[PDB]
């Protein structure tokens, strides 16, 4: 979920 949305982002 982190780097999902980190990467996104
Ligand atoms: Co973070």
């Amino acid at each position: 979920l982190a780097e999902a949305l980190h990467v996104a982002l």
